[PDB]
């Protein structure tokens, strides 16, 4: 019960759970685009944005939010008429002007690299002044402008990752009043993204899961006006940390106490899976799938250090596809084949390591 | 139109036999029969040399006619077993507990990192050495020199054959071939024993319960025959046990399961001609057809979209955790193969998809 880990578990989680509106692809280069903060679109000559290939391929299927089209070209359209104080919102309350886009689409160049993530974007006006901004790497960072920053350093980080499972059911057990608002937030905002039904096979437990959790998935995917809570800067390690087990509730008991916890403790688990793990090349699924898997067995089996490490065990060897193929539907896919997996080890004891720890740090190693 | 039915019946019959154990036991009893010693008491020294991709898979591996688990049973069955009887080489034998004993005391295991290897070296009470080499795949003999039995051009001209050419054949099924798929179904659904991985009752959790419990009667070293296809049983459980499931589940058509078996057994072992374990990506991919075949006939359109979204879904492909392993591999197959059906999008069609496969396929064996 260690006060030190309270404040340390905190500040991650009030840093690493945000709301988003729309896929990354399109919400990270709305951001961008809304830092330049351009005071008359109209008055630009040209837009060179920069992406990496690795994110960014994809975005061509990605709706844009408060604009009923796709890809790149709204997304930095909606960036010129968001906020950038909005942040990973900046499509909430815009406008879309027709006007615009046709302007822009003559005007804007799209550069690809093969790296880490990357977005940059440069504007010159039709005065001569220039204007550039920059976000970087898969915890997306601004570094340009600079920022005011909520100030996560990488000691922090590195004293979260050498915690243990105890610590995070330790948490779970006297949660911040801060911590369950947020909690309370992110099982409201990731429950309202489920709408119309993607893969409904049964009436049963597993596909109860695996239609919510698609549903939401696909729901992102078309751009609807729904902001997601995500984990770690990825709208889709949300989707899979809450959704099997908000529909593992339904389907069960409708206990909204066990829910928190259980939510609170998979997001935990996930943001110690991210840290642990190196990016190069999904795992969305290996991620947020082991922190589904272990939020499920708590609210299965309780505090029981021998059944989370019996599952985190058959997770690890029943570990779904390590590449995504993308498109509209393949992340749909990958999260169905999630569910099915995280579920299925609820179920299986083996004999991937010998424990909780060493099947995220072997997860970790995969990663090549 | 009957130059390519000769050739289907044969490659039929050439690849769809009875396999009584695991890969892993019948390969050391393989290779240590090989030897063909004469008296199994007159050995100083036994030295088997197997790869890590098949040491692990075969600890506790129970050996058919043994009551025991492991690699030492498997050795003494050799050494009881004929070589003529190949894959088959533990039916028929009595187990000796003297020679069991006799034998740990001489036995040296040396694991290597290589693709597949099983190798016997033996030092007779006289001097006298005796070698056997099976690698790359089971029957692959290397030493001793042996004549070849089973049937490269023919494989390739069928490695060569569209879609269109397995649900012709469907339709015209010689009676040699009818007796066969009717001889897989019910060696396959009588491997049907202890529920497994049950999630209730519906289709799906039907067919992943009838396809672990398969798995798993073969996995504790049940004396009952398997159906393997391209050798591998759990290619042929794969195959057969989920179309077994389905059509359990909706109808009871064995019209239909005869013409939907026969389907996913000729897609099964294409997939397998146009290629590390892949016994759900190749055994799965049959799966999948057959099963769109049980649901929608001889519709092209439905055919090439169950493959994208299968190929898309694609399951792990690298199998860890050991025997139970392949249980929770099947188990995966069977959710990928069953959504597949629901979910339209990867190749294009599918010749296009098979080879995609196979191509990744290379990619995760060149990692190690
Ligand atoms: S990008 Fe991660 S599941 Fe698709
Ligand atoms: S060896 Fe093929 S699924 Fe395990
Ligand atoms: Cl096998």
């Amino acid at each position: 019960m260690d006060d030190y880990k309270r404040i340390l578990i905190t500040k991650i989680l009030k840093n690493e759970v945000t709301e988003a509106l729309g896929c990354t692809e399109v919400g990270l280069i709305g951001y961008a685009v809304s830092l330049c903060n351009i005071s008359d679109p109209f008055s630009i000559e040209k837009i060179e944005l920069t992406l990496n290939n690795g994110s960014f391929k994809n975005a061509y299927a990605v709706g844009v939010p408060n604009t009923k089209k796709y890809g790149i070209l709204p997304a930095v359209v909606g960036g010129l008429l968001g906020d950038h104080k909005n942040k990973l919102l900046v499509f909430n309350g815009i406008k879309y002007s027709q006007k615009l886009e046709d302007f822009i689409k003559e005007r804007l160049k799209i550069r690809v690299i093969n790296s880490p993530l990357y977005c940059g974007v440069k504007i010159k006006d039709n005065s001569g002044n220039t204007f550039e901004s920059l976000i970087k790497d898969n915890h997306l960072n601004v570094v340009i402008p600079k920022i005011n920053n909520s100030e996560i350093n990488g000691s922090e980080k590195e004293e979260y990752k050498n915690l243990e499972l105890l610590d995070f059911l330790e948490y779970i057990d006297e949660i911040p009043e801060e911590i369950i608002q947020l909690v309370e937030k992110t099982i409201y905002t990731n429950n309202n993204l489920i709408k119309g039904d993607f893969l409904n096979f049964g009436n049963d437990c597993l596909s109860n899961m695996v239609n919510k959790t698609t549903s939401a998935c696909n729901t992102r995917m078309i751009g609807e006006n729904m902001p997601a809570m995500s984990v770690a800067k990825s709208g889709n390690m949300g989707i899979m940390a809450t959704l099997p087990i908000i529909a593992y509730d339904y389907s069960n008991e409708q206990n909204q106490e066990k829910l928190i916890k259980s939510i609170l403790l998979s997001v935990l688990v996930t943001i110690y899976a991210t840290y642990k793990s190196s990016y190069l090349m999904c795992g969305c699924v290996s991620k947020g799938g082991m922190g589904a898997v272990i939020g499920l067995c708590y609210y299965k089996n309780g505090k029981n250090i021998k059944k989370l490490d019996s599952a985190a065990r058959t997770f690890t060897a029943n570990l779904p596809g390590i590449i995504c193929d993308g498109g509209k539907v393949g992340c749909a896919l990958k999260l169905a084949s999630g569910c099915f997996a995280a579920y299925s080890s609820l179920f299986v004891d083996i004999s991937v390591g010998k424990n909780f720890k060493e099947c995220v740090e072997n997860i970790s190693e995969i990663s090549k």
